[PDB]
């Protein structure tokens, strides 16, 4: 039952330099690895690059330069990219490393032991730019690069093009009844539940088989060779989707370098992933295929799917540009709050000048400031708590709910939900203190004090554990202020209300420190 926690993001295309979309997909993939080391866990949080294939090649020829060094270029600039974004991720995969084609090969065996690859044709359309297999309904008419008419997938709006080629198949169309047992067993596995739906009225359609191979030539030889088949190149996405696989029994060093290629996953306890964050773009690959995949070969099926409302992949948002101008705890903060699973969300400068003021400078920063201040907290230490009122156990009761709750929510996993939560708390702290104005108390009545300010010292420790996956670093100084003990700063242990003891001093104060700055 106890394992390795193995969360993913999906391997992004080197056809161009590193976005938003690949930055929030490894946002969310890294949140919920933090999370789970502070809950005290074992993680291993996957990220990566997908480099073969028809549209990588393609273009590299466009840019002059041999597939070989495009892609060991790109991959460079999407390492750098999470590297200044600050994320934790425990490994950078590749396709082009030799043990994911390794791995790619054993898996395609093991599928054509089993039955589940024959030789065939598939003739039909095609978007190089989604490197996805389309049915005629799922196209419709537009224009060209150059603009002509042609035709354009309506699931994306890239170009199509029809093939005709013989290819190796994969029985998909016999994992049906199997996949539909495992959506209705599993009624948690995809999220949100719009889109497991979804998922769902699709198989029950029908399934065709699905084309695994392409011909050599059509790939520009920029992919893995089938085993036993040099004229045949394995799919993209066969290719793609093993990476999880692969990443699952890679030996790490302490400097992140890959080391040594286990022969059994459970060796390593990742396999199969807790959760596969993805857009939704690419949903029906991790739902459909995957699994199938997956169940030819006797393999463990992932736990859960969690596909976001932003398709994967004059009018420029560069996320470290902007990281650089309002902190990145603050916009890791915003783009985790601002939306659930949808698109809409106002991106603006307005709404994120809006979040940092209101919720992270009024709501947040001004409550540490209160808490630590030499004005209120004249010994500079967590006082011990008075008799309680019956208002003091109403806030300390939220306090004592947050973790469950805010756990659950983390979970699912809906992260915004987690957010308001915590928020929600630290509302009502700030309520519970400009009604008690502590202020006023140091002068009238210490005794009272004590037990207002060790309230709020505890419930800015909670709700600041609980969001530090959210604001990793602003949490280091949050708890630095508060002289929270580096034991203290994890573990469920810690989650309990009243787990730092009365008398710890707080950290020392800087001369005009500020937590986050308002802007505008
Ligand atoms: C197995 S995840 C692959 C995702 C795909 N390379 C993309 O960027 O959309």
């Amino acid at each position: 039952v106890e394992k390795v926690f193995f969360v993913t993001s999906p391997i992004y295309y080197v056809n161009a330099a590193p976005h938003i979309g690949h930055v929030y997909s490894t946002l969310i993939t890294d949140v919920i690895g933090r999370y789970h080391r502070v809950k005290g866990e074992r993680v291993f949080a996957l990220t990566g690059t997908d480099e073969h294939g028809q549209k990588v090649a393609e273009a590299a020829k466009q840019k002059q330069v041999s597939p070989y060094d495009f892609t060991t270029a790109v991959a460079g600039e999407f390492k750098k990219c999470f590297e200044q974004m600050d994320y934790s991720i425990d490994y950078f995969i590749r396709t082009t490393n030799e043990q994911h084609k390794a791995v790619v090969k054993e898996l395609w065996t093991k599928l054509e032991q089993k039955g589940d690859i024959y030789l065939g044709r598939y003739e039909g359309w095609y978007s190089i730019s989604d490197e996805s297999f389309l049915t005629p309904q799922n196209i419709t008419d537009g224009v060209d690069k150059d603009g002509n008419p042609c035709k354009v997938s309506l699931e994306s709006g890239h170009v199509v093009t029809w093939v005709s080629e013989e290819n190796y198949m994969f029985r998909l169309s016999a994992f049906r009844e199997r996949l539909l047992e495992w959506y209705h067993a599993n009624p948690g596995c995809i999220v949100p539940e719009f889109r497991r739906r979804e998922v769902i009225r699709a198989v029950e359609k029908g399934l065709p088989d699905l084309s695994v191979s392409r011909a050599r030539a059509t790939l520009h030889n920029w992919a893995i060779p089938v085993p036993g088949n040099p004229d045949h190149c394995v799919y993209v996405w066969l290719d793609a989707l093993t990476n999880y696989l692969t990443g699952s029994r890679l030996r790490v060093d302490e400097s992140g370098k890959e080391v040594s290629l286990v022969d059994d996953f459970n060796e390593l306890e990742r396999f199969p992933a807790d959760v596969h964050v993805i857009g939704k773009d690419i949903l029906k690959f991790h739902a459909i295929y995957w699994p199938a995949f997956l169940l030819s070969a006797g393999l463990p099926l992932p736990k859960k799917i969690v596909a976001h409302g932003w398709w994967t992949k004059g009018n420029v948002f560069d996320p470290v540009e902007k990281a650089e101008e309002f902190g990145y705890d603050a916009l890791k903060y915003f783009l985790l709050r601002e939306s659930g699973f949808s698109d809409d969300g106002d991106y603006s400068d307005k709404n994120m000048i809006a979040r940092l003021n209101g919720e992270l400078a009024d709501t947040l920063g001004n409550l540490v400031m209160r808490c630590t201040s030499a004005k209120i907290n004249v010994n500079g230490e967590w006082p011990s708590p008075a008799a309680y009122t019956e208002e003091d156990e109403s806030l300390i009761q939220l306090i004592k709910d947050l973790p469950g709750t805010a756990d659950h929510y983390y979970l699912i996993p809906d992260i915004q939900k987690a957010i308001i939560a915590v928020f929600d708390v630290l509302r009502a702290i700030n309520a519970y203190v400009t009604d008690m104005a502590p202020w006023k108390l140091v002068k009238t009545d210490p005794e009272r004090l004590r037990t207002v300010l060790y309230i709020t010292l505890e419930g800015v420790r909670v709700t600041t554990l609980l969001l530090s996956p959210i604001l990793p670093r602003k949490s280091v100084v949050i708890f630095d202020m508060l002289g929270v003990p580096e034991v203290h700063r994890k573990g469920i242990e810690n989650f309990e209300f009243g787990a730092v003891p009365p008398g710890t001093r707080l950290g020392p104060a800087v001369e005009g420190e500020v937590l986050f700055s308002k802007r505008s």
